[PDB]
């Protein structure tokens, strides 16, 4: 009644799209329990050595009616990951949060920048690495603006699973609007509504929502971005533009980025 279970959903990406805040607020249904924290299996061959059962019992305790969800960023990029958990179990279900994809470069940017400087190193400004200096163009070489190619990462993960076993969040609105983003994720895990607004309240404070639990628990999440050169800013935008598009007709979901 009471086991340790592999977990029926994954979030495999976005890095910076929202992943915990999702998984966070996801928790908020009486249905759902969390892994703590990221376990790293599928994407390292050490770990993945151990086999299925080690990882199972790295998952918390649940019961049958329960839903296990782990959240794990790098999986999204990771070339084996996705023959690797279709193997495990091929019916499993997939979750992917997203934002517009130059704000979320320069998201990952920002992360990238801040453990150098925790470092302290030296490290370049975000157009140095996104724009090619000679061309002038997008520097396609540059992870953070390839991980922001999301049509490009979703066909690999399309030769495994068909697209029904995804689902797409949209990262912008769950910022600004979370209860119908959550909603939809309800659905689509085939778990009955739970989740209400009484749950979420917005911290002006912090710029973001925070989550509601019992009458005298609240819990906010655990970056100041750079200015970027609006020059920059609209390249990128314009790059991104056809992939943009691919991205909506594949998932069916239109997310009106810039
Ligand atoms: N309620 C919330 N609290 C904090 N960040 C939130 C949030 N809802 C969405 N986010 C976004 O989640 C991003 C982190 O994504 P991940 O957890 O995948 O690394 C943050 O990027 P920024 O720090 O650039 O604002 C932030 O914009």
């Amino acid at each position: 009644s009471h086991m340790q279970q592999l977990p029926k959903a994954i979030i495999i990406g976005v890095r910076k799209g929202g992943t915990r805040a999702l998984l966070e607020m996801l928790n908020l249904h009486p249905a759902v329990v969390k892994a703590s924290q990221e376990i790293h299996f599928f994407d390292n061959d050490e770990n993945y050595g151990k086999g299925i059962e080690w990882y199972r019992k790295k998952m918390p305790f649940s019961y049958p009616q329960q839903i296990t969800i782990e959240k794990s960023p790098a999986y999204f990029i990771t070339e084996e990951v996705p023959e690797r958990i279709y193997k495990m179990n091929s019916s499993i279900k997939l979750l992917i949060i997203v934002r517009e994809p130059t704000t979320r470069a320069i998201s990952d940017y920002t992360q990238v920048l801040e453990g150098k400087e925790r470092k302290n190193k030296t490290y370049y400004k975000f157009e140095k690495l996104a724009i090619d200096p000679n061309t002038c163009e997008v520097n396609t070489k540059y992870k953070a603006v390839r991980t922001s190619i999301y049509t490009k990462h979703l066909e690999r993960w399309l030769k495994y699973f068909p697209i029904e076993q995804f689902h797409v969040v949209d990262g912008d609105r769950l910022i600004t609007e979370p209860l119908p983003e959550l909603q939809l994720v309800e659905k689509f895990l085939n778990l009955p509504p739970r989740i209400s607004q009484y749950n979420l309240y917005f911290n002006a404070t912090r710029g973001f929502y925070c989550l509601r639990f019992n009458e005298i628990f609240n819990k906010c999440l655990a970056r100041i971005h750079p200015e970027v050169d609006p020059s920059v800013i609209t390249k990128l935008r314009k790059f991104f533009h056809p992939f943009n598009q691919k991205f909506y007709q594949i998932t069916g979901r239109t997310l009106n980025w810039p």
